[PDB]
């Protein structure tokens, strides 16, 4: 630390995002959409046990079950992440991990 700058802007510049693995399928909805109605609400109730769900997006198109969990803080989400890897979706454990910006899951082609 050190004089200076004391302040100024007010923004955060980090992941803040995690996915989810082996969690749901894109199967399960075509039979019923319970599965992703109880499926999606978990993710938001299970990630608010730390805090809050700034966002919320459960890619029911990945035939291995893939959902983004948006978080406030970072602090969170990287402890939601080691603490979420081992949680149990539709009777199956899941995996967590935080996002960067390379997956095309949700995010569309940016040209033409």
């Amino acid at each position: 630390g050190s004089s200076g700058s004391s302040g100024g802007p007010s923004r955060m510049r980090h992941e803040r995002v995690v996915i989810i693995k082996n969690m749901f399928h894109p199967m399960d909805f075509e039979d019923d959409p319970l599965v992703l109605n109880e499926i999606r609400e978990d993710l938001r109730v299970e990630c608010s046990k730390f805090g809050q769900i700034r966002k919320l997006l459960l890619f029911d198109r990945h035939p291995d079950g893939v959902a983004s969990v948006s978080f406030r803080d970072p602090e969170e989400a990287d402890y939601c992440i080691q603490t979420l890897d081992g949680r149990w979706f539709g009777g199956r454990q899941i995996t967590a991990q935080a996002w960067d910006g390379t997956t095309d899951y949700q995010s569309g082609p940016s040209s033409g």
